[PDB]
């Protein structure tokens, strides 16, 4: 039940995008191959190191993450913008993975 | 008529989430076959131990049991969330019994 | 024209729910195979004993009998639970007798 | 134009109904065969015997009698039960008779 | 034109209802086989005898009589009952005659 | 033009109605056969006799005839019954006649 | 042109009607054959002697005739009765005549 | 052009009907055969005589003659009676004439 | 062009109607047979002689003439009546004339 | 262009009509055969001499004249009569003329 | 382009019509054959003679002339009479003309 | 381009019309054949002499002139008369002309 | 893209029309063929010369020329007259030019 | 990418319209072939020589050029006019270009 | 996932636009083939140099940018134009790149 989940984010003409806080959270409560079947949603991690990766191993489960790295502004509901949040399901392996995106079909 | 009903609740990237309080009732009343037959609804327990594991063995009856071991907050009518209970059916064997979920089809 | 209704009553975990208040009354009157034809309705009986046992000789008739054994609290309309009587119709012969529910079907 | 009426009142739990007023009267006037046609209604009766038990020797008519053994309370119209009274129609034979009911089709 | 109307009242139990006021009128005037026809109604008689018996010899006509034994209480038309008076076309006969009723049909 | 019209009146139990004041009347003129043609309404005649007998003999017409032998009481429109008057068409022959009535059809 | 109109008026009980004003009345203008031809209306007579008879002989027109003998009394429009006046059309022969009358048909 | 018109008027009970005024009218101007062609109304003529009788001959046009001998009462409208006059077509011959009526159809 | 027009005027029982103012006169011009064609109204004469006579004899034209002999009286437009005049077309030969009369066809 | 209009004007009773004015007028102007044509309309003329008759002799024209020669009364509009003017075409001859109307077609 | 246009007009019974104002007018100017196209209207000329004759040569065009010799008199739109106008049109010819009328049609 | 426009205007009575005031304008601008193409319209020209002739040579163009030679009154539009002008379209000749008129077709 | 424009405006009766103000102004600009392509509209030239001529050798272009040499009044909205411009569009060829107008179709 | 631009603009008969402010400048940005993809609008030049000419080489777009040479007065909306701009899309050559205008269709 | 992005800014008749300032951003993130998958929108970027070129190699995905090199001027929503940027897709390949646009289709 655990599949570590490097990524890469360097975002500017090459650059790496040094630290930078990183957040993640689980949408709603799902349940895995036998073991690992529980997980309710929570949020947690931080820092996103000078290559611009992150890495955890918890992803066992059928629901879906959410990845809402960036840090902005917002205001009263004229700002329907300028967040740059995205999804990904939960992949299912022992081994690295990447991309694995739910962009706009 | 017994049937114990060991789990695990290892929730964040692996660990354990030792002691904290776990909740259970039955919803109504039903009966099992022959012996057990009457089963008015009632609460009890506390606890999930470092594993993160909880068990008892009644389960024979044909109604239907919820879990409500997370502990949150709430108001008015307005926070219609942070509550991340569950419900199973009553499992009706003499062994070791797991996932047996409800979550929604 | 009797028929002793012994049951069971352990309802907790395994727990044998000692002494308590049991409560049972006919609906409405109703005539049996001949000799005990009349039977209008009334109430009785009391504890429950360590076992949740109870025990009667008189099921000879055709109509319903009632059971509200729990002992509980009821306000002003708004509190539609917290009472799990049951019904049962009345049996009709000579040797012990269990379960013979009539929950919703 | 004789026929005793001999009936059974032990009602709970095998105890006989010891002595109790008991009332019957007839519903409207009728004629039996011949020599005991003319019958205006009227009322008498009371006691019931340790047995729980009565007996008279009139019915010869083709009416209908009434039987309001039990005593009880009533208030203003708020209170249409906790009166458990009964009617059947005459009988015509000479020999003991027993049940002879008509309640709820 | 004579024909006695000899009638048994024992009403209650086998008691014979002994003496009693014992009324009957004719309704309209009517008219017999030839010797008898006129007949205006009019009204008499008094005690019933210890027996419960009334006899009389005019009936010939083809009108109708009624009897109103029974003397009883009324008030202001909320009291349609408690009277039991009965009715009886007129025989034509030499011999005794008894029932000769016109209950409700 | 002459005939008889002789009547028995005998009304209560047997009993021959003795002295009693007695009316007829014609109710509208009519001619009989010749020799007695004219005869305008009139009034006349009382006293019934012991046996309850009346006589005379002009009926010849062919006209209607009233009988009110009976006295009573009458008041204000609220009193449409106690008289009972009959009525009965002129008789033609030489021979004593009865009944002869026209009560309601 | 003359016919004597001879009439008996014996009307109670064979009582032949002595003296008593009697009259009579041409209603409209008419003319008989040839010399008897003119006629208008005009009124006479008295009298009805003890046999109750009339008597003159100029009855040959083709009109009616009106006899009002009795005499009573009236008031004012409601009294269309007690008034027993009669119509007959003149005859036309030379012998007795009688009857001829014209009541409602 | 002359026509006497010869007439009776006995008209009570034979009697002659002896001297009483008599009265006669042309209605509108006429014209007879040639020599009598002009006669406007007028009127004149008395008296009856004994036998009731009158008499002229002048009688040759084609028009109506109207005779009102009787003399009367009248009133305001309320009177259209008392008055029998009556009329005839002037005859035309050299003869005694009489009826020659024109009473209604 | 010339017609006498003689008439007679006898007009009571006989009488020959003596001296009397007559009146004639033209309706309209009309034209006879050449030579008298011209003839505008116009009124004359007087007097109508023992016998009841009148002449003149320019009688030529086509038109009418109408005679109004009789003197009467007459009021406001309640009296269309006492007057008697007549009227007649033209004869037109050379002979004595009469009649020719124009009366209500 | 000449033709004489000798007339007779004898009007009463063969009375000559003697002097009288005598009035005529041409309605509307009009033109002859050749050498008359011109004539616009002029009024001329009086007296009538004894035998009634006047003359003049310009008629050749194809107008109309009219005569008017009775002098009389006239007065607002209630008095559409009185005058008895004629009219008559232009003739067109030399000899004598009369006649020549046009009296109401 | 010349033509006299002598007339005559002795109007009254032969009377030849001596001297009196005479007019006439062109209506609306017109065009004649080649030399004499232009002639605007315009008025002239007095005097009739003894004879009544008038005359004048310049008739050669298509127009209308109008002749108005009457002097009369008339007032405010209530006299649509007393004049005689007459109208013609221009003839052409060299040669004496006359009539030459447009009287009504 | 030139062509001479002698006219002559002997109007009344074979007078000639001598020396009055003569004008002529063109309506609008038109071309000739070449040579003479603009012409925009201008007004000239007084005198008509003794005989009533005008004469100028510069019709060649194709539009319209109008002769207004009559010198007259007029006022507030309550005169549409006393104007007798003309138009006439331009000729196209070498030689003398004369009428062509445009007068009301 | 040069073409003389000579034109003659001799106006009145042959008259030469001598100096007076000349105008002439493009519409709106065109292109010729290619070496004169551009012409913007502007307005020059004065005076007419004696015979009434005037040249320039400028039209080669597509475009409409107007011509408004007349001087006269005009104002305010009242006089849609009095001004007798034209307009032509350009020539376009290397000789003399006329007439090429415009005018209403 | 480089195409000179010569013009011509000698406008009033024949005059070379020597120097005068030109103006030109580009609609909308517009892309070439390759090379010189970019030009976004913009503003430049002024004199327009003796000869009336100007030349750049830079039309390699495919976007339109607008030229508002001529300098003239405008006020508030109601001087549509007096501006005689003009416009022409991009040529794409090496070699002398003129004309190419898009004057209205 | 490096592609340089020379461009070519000669804007005015072949001046080469010098130092300017020049703007880039993404529109919205996108990801690219597998190792470039992020890329969340920035800006960045100044200067143009001499040659008006700027250059930069992270075009590997799959999005939009777009550039706003142009400074100008903007105030309240009146002025909807004097900017002039432009849009293009991000180009995939390891070479230099040109033109590459999304103007207007």
């Amino acid at each position: 039940m655990t599949t570590k989940v490097i990524f890469t984010f360097h975002n500017p003409d090459g650059s790496p995008q040094a630290n930078e806080k990183f957040t993640v959270r689980l949408t709603r409560p799902g349940m895995s191959d036998a073991e690992h079947c529980v997980v309710i949603p929570e949020t947690y991690e931080m820092v996103t190191d000078a290559k611009g990766e992150f890495t955890m191993d918890l992803e066992s489960s059928t629901s879906a993450y959410r990845v809402t790295a960036i840090g902005d502004d917002d205001e009263y509901e004229d700002d329907p913008c300028s967040q740059y949040t995205f999804t990904f399901y939960v992949p299912d392996s022992a081994d690295p993975v990447y991309v694995q995106e739910l962009i706009l079909m």
